[PDB]
């Protein structure tokens, strides 16, 4: 849920409040999204999305109204890294790792505030 992936990115970028930096960002960094990332942080986020619509495909999270957004799992932070747990069933678990896949991505591209409530007739 969104809660989670809010702590993911801060165990990554511990400065950050993800949910301000990296949300309305780009073409896609935010709910859905549109056109070509404007940059490599944005394509995080396409890759992001389309986790998302892929573990939305899984029978597994379709027996649940397990919406990615608002689904629970559980994970750690330590020592600034992220671990997907064990004990998360299925759809879980495929959510997790969308989400680290993409706290992990988000800490590793630069951050163009140029980009930041780019105007979507960019998109
Ligand atoms: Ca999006
Ligand atoms: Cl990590």
């Amino acid at each position: 849920a969104l809660w989670q992936f809010n702590g993911m990115i801060k165990c990554k970028i511990p400065s950050s409040e993800p949910l301000l930096d990296f949300n309305n960002y780009g073409c896609y960094c935010g709910l859905g999204g549109s056109g070509t990332p404007v940059d490599d942080l944005d394509r995080c986020c396409q890759t992001h999305d389309n986790c998302y619509m892929q573990a939305m495909k899984l029978d597994s999270c379709k027996v649940l109204v397990d919406n990615p957004y608002t689904n629970n799992y559980s994970y750690s932070c330590s020592n600034n890294e992220i671990t997907c747990s064990s004990e998360n069933n299925a759809c879980e678990a495929f959510i997790c790792n969308c989400d680290r896949n993409a706290a992990i991505c988000f800490s590793k591209v630069p951050y163009n505030k140029e980009h930041k409530n780019l105007d979507m007739m960019n998109c």
